[PDB]
């Protein structure tokens, strides 16, 4: 089945655009990446950098994840991201999102060999 590394790329990577270019960004990208198939996912961040630069995070600053695990890493640089989160109008299967574009450090958790990101923890 899909691996956790492919799942993080599908859920979180958008190196095709530099930033969200309209208020409809998250509605179109949450539907097209299949993240509203079973239920509206309520929050989801996309990162607008190359895949190499996000895989490099797993060699930068180790930090504790929100839930206490110690395989999270925080980016040294800020990155261009879009935060999508559900709005009061959202109702399955017509999931609805507000798009917020921002430049933040990312914190991801890494696993495997090669050791790559498999979960988006937070933006700070
Ligand atoms: N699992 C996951 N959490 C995220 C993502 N983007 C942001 N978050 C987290 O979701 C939080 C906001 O969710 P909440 O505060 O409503 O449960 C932020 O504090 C951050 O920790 C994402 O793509 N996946």
């Amino acid at each position: 089945k899909e691996t956790a590394a492919a799942k993080f790329e599908r859920q979180h990577m958008d190196s095709s655009t530099s930033a969200a270019s309209s208020s409809n960004y998250c509605n179109q990208m949450m539907k097209s990446r299949n993240l509203t198939k079973d239920r509206c996912k309520p929050v989801n961040t996309f990162v607008h950098e190359s895949l190499a630069d996000v895989q490099a995070v797993c060699s930068q600053k180790n930090v504790a994840c929100k839930n206490g695990q110690t395989n999270c890493y925080q980016s040294y640089s800020t990155m261009s991201i879009t935060d999508c989160r559900e709005t009061g109008s959202s109702k399955y299967p017509n999931c609805a999102y507000k798009t917020t574009q921002a430049n933040k450090h990312i914190i991801v958790a890494c696993e495997g060999n090669p050791y790559v990101p498999v979960h988006f923890d937070a933006s700070v």
